[PDB]
């Protein structure tokens, strides 16, 4: 019933992610000198440095905006690419399974936390 405890709970789970070969990708915004096109495709452009500052900012209140924004780092990857059978794309398929199995004990936690708080 610790309602702040998904914080660190976010931050272990992107240290193993930043550990993991998959997010190799997505640790950094896509380098628009490599993709030239890649914002005619993507409004809003998502990593995991991103997303990791956001948290140790203090500029998220919940597990599940941290949640979107990991999600939309996935959702550009299946936007951008040109084949399902892509290198990156496969990447973001394996790192995204992994980040679900994951998160999912993170956010009912947080919801029971906050539920009970809310009794
Ligand atoms: C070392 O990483 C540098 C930053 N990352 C990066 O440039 N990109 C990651 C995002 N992204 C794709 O999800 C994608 C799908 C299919 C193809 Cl190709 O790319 C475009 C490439």
């Amino acid at each position: 019933y610790d309602i702040q405890a998904w914080k660190k709970q976010c931050e272990e789970l992107l240290n193993l992610i930043f550990q993991c070969e998959d997010s190799e990708p997505f640790r950094q915004p896509v380098d628009l000198l490599e993709y030239p096109d890649y914002r005619d495709i993507i409004d809003t452009p998502m990593d995991f440095a991103t997303v990791r500052e956001t948290l140790e900012a203090g500029n998220y209140e919940s597990p599940m905006e941290l949640c979107k924004d990991v999600r939309l780092i996935f959702s550009n990857s299946k936007a951008y690419t040109p084949s399902k059978r892509s290198r990156i794309y496969s990447m973001s398929l394996r790192l995204s399974a992994f980040f679900e199995e994951h998160i999912s004990s993170v956010l009912s936690d947080y919801k029971s936390a906050l539920r009970f708080h809310k009794r």
